[PDB]
């Protein structure tokens, strides 16, 4: 056994005010895979854990740019983090 890769095609579905939807893929084969997104305000740093690959973003900021981490985890550790998705809540 060793730790997953990474999360694979992370895309920014929708952004809203306060909100932002995450979709992303499974990783390539190595069990049992969950997932860490790390989101922060690019200008607190703030993680939650999901069991899908979809993922909706609650209570941010209006008008602010963010960006975006997911990890891939198993019984292991965490992969190697997914690279950098830049979004912008839309502003109020």
């Amino acid at each position: 056994a060793s730790p997953p890769s990474p999360p694979r095609g992370i895309k920014v579905s929708e952004v809203t005010t306060r909100t932002a939807r995450l979709s992303w893929q499974s990783p390539y084969g190595n069990t049992v895979v969950t997932y860490i997104v790390r989101y922060w305000r690019d200008e607190q740093l703030h993680q939650l854990t999901f069991q899908v690959t979809s993922a909706n973003l609650k209570d941010l900021h209006p008008g602010t740019s963010y960006a975006v981490q997911i990890l891939a985890e198993n019984d292991v550790g965490a992969s190697i983090p997914s690279r950098l998705v830049q979004f912008r809540t839309i502003e109020e």
